[PDB]
């Protein structure tokens, strides 16, 4: 055995629902192979509530993965008939109406409320009544959420999936302009916002940045109506804008206790998530409903060893495919009592998200590298006054984990009485595919171990492009179908066959791994050209087009580089335009024009003014080797300079990064 193997803990072992040790999962594994079909028919029927069943327990799938034979496609329990919001919610009533589904705190530690079972089916069928009656929402009509981490968020969700209205989630950390841009893509007829959120000291304007994007919309020939819950004054547009009490205000007593569920096919859309792309905008994955229930559902119970006397806190926001599948569809499935929370973990200070930890019990907690290299600098004090003793598991999501914020996790956040599940997959997957799980695999930190049942991945040789076994570096791809895959991009399949199944028989998932000799996996990070930048795909011609809308900036080239808190940071190279007095405010203008594009999120971490140009090639090609080399500090390693047609700009790229140090 390797020296760098952690042991999952006996505890854990004994309360798994897959077994003490590792041969229990590989016999289940086994199983989920080879019976692939049996396997998943047998989750489904056990796991979750059906209308109607597929026709054949040994045919729940059909698919294409290889081009020369047709269309790629998908297809999971076709036949069968169900609905999200039913399996969410309605199934677990009456039997656990009193149960406690989110301890909801918000910024601000005065404000909370446990939200029960019960509370939320109350909620859900108001808002579906809303949505039905005073908004003639109908099955299929596309509905966009812009709301931070509150019970409504979930309420509308869930209010969404009710009805078979198709939802598509925008960050609340995402400009007017950003929303806008979804909003009109995937043509929405209505629009659910609060009037404001807050994150620390931050207010967080959410409908009057609304209000923007749909000023935007209208003049693009949109008619869209906007819903907005009151969380803490605004402008009401007379005719467009309700308030939700007033809203409930029109409901019958009836209306309150009762709203009819849209019986869905097993392929009717459930959301849209729009998600950044090597190249070009942002496109939306689709996911639809009964493979994505299923997948979701049985990850997040398998993944965590989710159990019903376990409390479930997960700091992902709603807006990313985290959200989606392991705050809101998934953990309710399973009738998980979760932690909701508005918040940031370092307001008030950086105790906080202990103290919910220990106010609550939680025993599971699912969190992002970023967030946990951040409490690490934060100092081991903030966490040392919480109580953590029910921690069990501690799971991590998004990007690469080294081994010390690893070992930080489980040795000091968990006091070296966990497991941890590092669980890589991508929107595209819909849930987990490489995870640990808790009890019965045997760790080593910075690896996601083993795939997940049903999963089957391979790594492909770069040059040859066909399968690598035993230990073995390259492109990670999946050989087989799951149920949480996306089925489509929205209205470009061209682009969903392109980019995912260039390679015939696979799916390509963009990133790179290493297969080790106990068949584990190790990513290494994206092979294409996004950037994943505290754990979020955004494209560097998204960054690049949105800086060149400054007046002053003639050109300017974004690149990715290593960064010690999120992993990966933004840089950005830039040209003015002759005469341009260049000060801290002017390069602060350009920033802000990028957070007034796409958001916060987006902020340059480093802007670096190219005093004579870009370089580039005769042909007027920007030799972005070269800016990434310089931005990482790389600079025996910038390689050929011969091509350029400037190559006098090298030296001062060099010097001005060294004058930064960046
Ligand atoms: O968590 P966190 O500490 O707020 O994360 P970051 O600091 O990386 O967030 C970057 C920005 O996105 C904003 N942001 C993050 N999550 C957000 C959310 N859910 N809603 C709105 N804005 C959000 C932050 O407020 C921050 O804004 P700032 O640059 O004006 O301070
Ligand atoms: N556990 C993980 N380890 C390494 N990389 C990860 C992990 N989880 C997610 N990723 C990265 O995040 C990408 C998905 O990003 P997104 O779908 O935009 O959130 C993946 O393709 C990986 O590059």
């Amino acid at each position: 055995r390797d020296s760098n193997v952690v042991e999952p803990t006996e505890a854990n072992g004994k309360k798994s629902h897959v077994g003490p040790h590792l041969g229990s999962r590989m016999r289940i594994y086994e199983y989920s192979i080879e019976h692939n079909d049996a396997f998943w028919a047998e989750i489904a029927r056990r796991d979750f509530y059906w209308k109607t069943t597929w026709p054949d327990d040994q045919h729940v799938k059909s698919y294409n993965f290889d081009k020369s034979k047709g269309p790629i496609f998908v297809k999971w329990f076709e036949g069968a008939v169900t609905n999200v919001c039913y399996n969410a919610l309605d199934r677990h009533l009456p039997a656990h109406k009193d149960r406690v589904c989110f301890y909801f705190e918000g910024n601000d530690p005065s404000v909370t409320e446990a939200v029960t079972y019960g509370s939320m089916y109350t909620r859900v069928v108001e808002l579906a009544n809303v949505l039905k009656y005073q908004y003639g929402i109908a099955k299929g009509d596309r509905v966009g959420l812009y709301l931070p981490m509150i019970p409504f968020a979930a309420v509308a969700m869930l209010a969404c999936a009710r009805i078979g209205a198709v939802i598509t989630v925008i960050f609340g950390g995402f400009s007017a302009q950003a929303l806008s841009s979804r909003l009109k893509d995937a043509q929405t007829k209505l629009l659910i916002t609060a009037d404001a959120s807050a994150r620390g000291t931050k207010p967080i304007p959410l409908k009057d940045v609304a209000d923007e994007a749909l000023k935007e919309c209208e003049e693009e020939g949109m008619s869209i109506a906007c819903l907005v819950a009151e969380n803490m004054s605004c402008k009401m547009k007379e005719g467009r804008d309700t308030w939700y009490g007033d809203a409930l205000a029109r409901l019958t007593p009836e209306q309150h206790e009762e709203c009819p569920v849209e019986w869905m096919d097993a392929e009717d859309v459930l959301f849209l998530l729009y998600t950044s792309g090597s190249t070009g905008k942002p496109k939306a994955i689709v996911h639809t409903t009964a493979g994505y229930m299923v997948y979701a559902s049985t990850t997040f119970m398998y993944s965590f060893d989710y159990h019903m006397d376990d409390v479930y806190f997960c700091t992902a926001d709603i807006g990313w495919i985290t959200g989606h599948s392991y705050v809101v569809y998934g953990p309710m499935i399973h009738c998980a009592t979760s932690v909701l929370f508005e918040g940031v973990p370092n307001y008030p200070d950086y105790s906080r998200w202990w103290q919910l930890v220990e106010k609550y019990k939680v025993s599971i907690l699912y969190t992002a590298p970023t967030a946990i290299r951040s409490l690490m600098q934060a100092g081991d004090d903030y966490v040392k006054v919480g109580n953590r003793s029910t921690l069990r598991v501690l799971g991590s999501v998004g990007e690469p984990i080294n081994v010390e914020a690893w070992k930080w996790l489980r040795d000091v956040g968990g006091e070296g009485h966990c497991d941890v599940s590092d669980t890589w997959w991508q929107t595209e997957t819909g849930g987990h595919m490489i995870t640990p799980m808790p009890g019965c695999t045997p760790m080593k930190p910075g690896s996601a171990t083993l795939p997940f049942f049903g999963v089957q991945p391979v790594i492909l040789d770069p040059m040859k492009l066909h399968e690598k076994q035993g230990p073995a570096e390259g492109l990670l791809a999946i050989r087989a179908p799951w149920p949480g895959m996306a089925r489509t991009i929205y209205g470009d399949h061209a682009r969903f066959e392109k980019t995912y199944f260039g390679v015939d028989g696979y799916y390509m998932t963009g990133d790179g791994a290493r297969r080790d000799s106990d068949g584990y996996y190790w990513i290494t990070g994206r092979v294409d050209d996004v950037l994943n930048v505290s754990g979020h795909r955004i494209g560097t011609s998204e960054i690049e087009d949105a800086v060149n809308t400054h007046p002053a900036v003639v050109e300017s080239a974004v690149v990715g580089f290593p960064h010690n808190i999120k992993g990966e940071g933004i840089y950005v190279f830039l040209t003015f335009r002759q005469g341009t007095e260049v000060t801290p405010e002017l390069l602060a203008a350009v920033k802000a024009t990028v957070r007034k594009v796409i958001g916060p999120l987006a902020t340059p971490d480093v802007m670096q003014v190219a005093r004579v140009g870009l370089p580039k090639t005769r042909s007027g090609k920007i030799v972005r080797r070269i800016l990434r080399k310089v931005s990482a500090g790389q600079y025996t390693e910038l390689g050929d300079t011969s091509t350029l047609a400037n190559p006098d700009v090298v030296e001062d790229l060099i010097a001005e990064h060294q004058r930064l140090c960046s």
